[PDB]
């Protein structure tokens, strides 16, 4: 019945010869630069751990550090902050690039090696028989800048990854002050990378984001901006501008960005969250408001396949970008269904709805 | 109905799965559920025991002389190993045929150790290869038994896979518009249907064994069943490998139960009667079927042991030597433990 479609009917599916294979849960919200919800998937309040999509968080608490402007990080060294990144060797070099900068060592790390985020760099690790160590970590350039902004203070080095630690109580301030809530509405977990990690409801994820690019237009424009405002657009601009440091070739993020050409950025969360932060253009004003835009996307099972090809889908439902920018995404938008004898088994549907014409008396149920 | 397994990292929500599940006696009446028990669905490999009766119940297939490893890995989703594909290569010889006939793909195995082995040494899977090369290598051994031909014996026309529809369908007990078709990875015809007919397959394989071991007057569907199980039981390494969860199943429980592995998360178990079986109300044997409905493995062989463990299926002592998959390992590149699995269902019974 089309008329009494509801969030919990939100999925993205498998099929095989149409038969249904997998189905998966999505959770989208997209927010003005204010955090007002102006189209939602799902539950758009769902309380999401961050993962990764927090780096560009932490990396404004690395950046408000007072004594880490003084390193001379460049460009490419804050995309590196903010990436879940591949762990090629140019990721491995910057990371060591990174911590001579501070006068630090590999043994100063408290991340650990993990397989790559690139079935590619594992390949050829695998036929070394090479174990990847701390400074392979995708999160290395966030530790980096953890041990940076340590030494800055005078707060030392050890303990740096610890909740007591001054560095993770800037941290801990910073991602409430962007999600604008209370201390209490952000819960913390630990994550692969040995660090505090933040939860809160879906929808802050996208005003975080929407707020990186409302910076990046108030920069553009040449508006007089607090120090925090300079410093997220220049996140956004290290990014946008380095989208290969933010992941690596071939990865979803970077591909993303370099398609877009500056016009948003975008960040993976580990167990399938995403956030992009678009600038305001032609598009964001068709969809109702006068600035940037944030966009953050939960699937619920944690499948990734299934979180690029919704996020590629909802690019194109909100009108974000030309078929030609986002064509350059069809590998994940259509997932390939092709069997060991290259005969074509199936595909993925979209059997989700956006809501921001239905009867007042159809009650949206965040589900 | 609203049945999940969860994730959590640090008591945070991190994904939640929903399941569906089926328990059903011997005649498959269901007797306990997860979700939906009768959710349509594919069950891929789940399948092969009754792909392997097809097979073994064309004429001339037993002049062959396979034995009960053989018709294990028939029955398989196997980690490709050595021993995998040279058993694979011996059943090719019984039926006089090449690799070349094989009308299924290489695909990275299903073990990543083994996948990791392939990588360092830069080789490229083939057919021979393929975890379903076993069902491949039976269903050219039926094609060329009955001599309709090794060409095309994988289409759904040839009289191989009108056989193998067949027989889906009467051992599920639905008539033949009932169970839906599409194509599998291995490039042969799957079949979908009914989450509590996949259970049903697994209590007659089981219900069959208890037959033949006690000395009852079986017809010859009845008899192949059996040996199906006893294959399964006594060559579990063949149904999938060092490390596998179905094979760790099958050798805890020692002949007490088969269990088989669908791909995209389904799962059956086919338990023989038991102190466990009468205690869950039945005089019978009993099937088990399960589907993650997003597809995680890593979730599925988490929920068919705490399913186990609530059914009393097995001694704490044999479903301990399952403890790894039971509870996932959720610890960082640290060491540092950050997560674990939660069961909020419940078996809701009849
Ligand atoms: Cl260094």
């Amino acid at each position: 019945d089309p008329f009494t479609m509801t969030p919990s009917e939100d999925f993205v599916v498998t099929d095989r010869g149409g038969i249904v294979e997998n189905s998966h849960r999505v959770h989208a919200a997209v927010v003005d630069a204010k955090g007002r919800l102006l189209y939602a998937l799902g539950n758009p309040t769902r309380m999401t751990l961050a993962r990764s999509a927090a780096k560009p968080a932490q990396a404004l608490a690395i950046l408000e550090t007072e004594g880490v402007a003084g390193y001379g990080f460049d460009d490419a060294d804050i995309a590196l902050m903010c990436a879940s990144h591949s762990s090629e060797d140019r990721h491995i070099a910057r990371t060591r690039a990174m911590l001579s900068k501070i006068k630090a060592e590999e043994a100063d790390l408290r991340c650990g090696g993990h397989p790559s985020l690139s079935e590619m760099v594992n390949r050829s690790w695998i036929k070394q028989d090479f174990i990847p160590t701390a400074v392979c970590s995708n999160a290395s350039g966030k530790h980096v800048g953890m041990l940076a902004g340590a030494r800055a203070i005078g707060a030392g080095t050890d303990g740096y990854h610890l909740p007591d630690h001054p560095m993770q109580g800037r941290v801990k301030r910073t991602v409430a002050e962007l999600c604008d809530l209370d201390a209490g509405d952000v819960e913390w977990g630990t994550d692969g990378c040995n660090l505090p990690t933040p939860a809160f409801p879906l929808d802050r994820l996208g005003r975080i984001y929407a707020k990186l690019a409302s910076a990046a237009d108030g920069s553009d424009a040449g508006e007089g901006q607090s120090t925090r405002c300079a410093a997220l657009a220049h996140i956004f601009r290290a990014m946008a501008r380095h989208p290969e440091m933010v992941a690596g070739e071939g990865r979803y993020c970077t591909m993303l960005m370099r398609a877009f050409d500056g016009a948003l950025v975008g960040k993976l969360g580990a167990d399938a969250s995403y956030a992009i932060g678009v600038r305001a253009s032609d598009a964001t004003r068709q969809l109702g408001t006068d600035g940037a835009l944030g966009i953050s996307v939960k699937i619920e099972d944690g499948n990734l396949e299934m979180l690029y090809a919704v996020v590629t889908e909802l690019l194109e439902r909100l009108g974000i970008g030309s078929p030609d920018v986002r064509s350059q995404l069809a590998s994940f938008h259509h997932p390939q269904r092709v069997n060991t004898m290259g005969v074509t088994t199936g595909g993925v549907s979209f059997p989700f709805k956006l809501r921001g014409v239905d009867d007042p008396r159809l009650a949206a149920v965040a589900r």
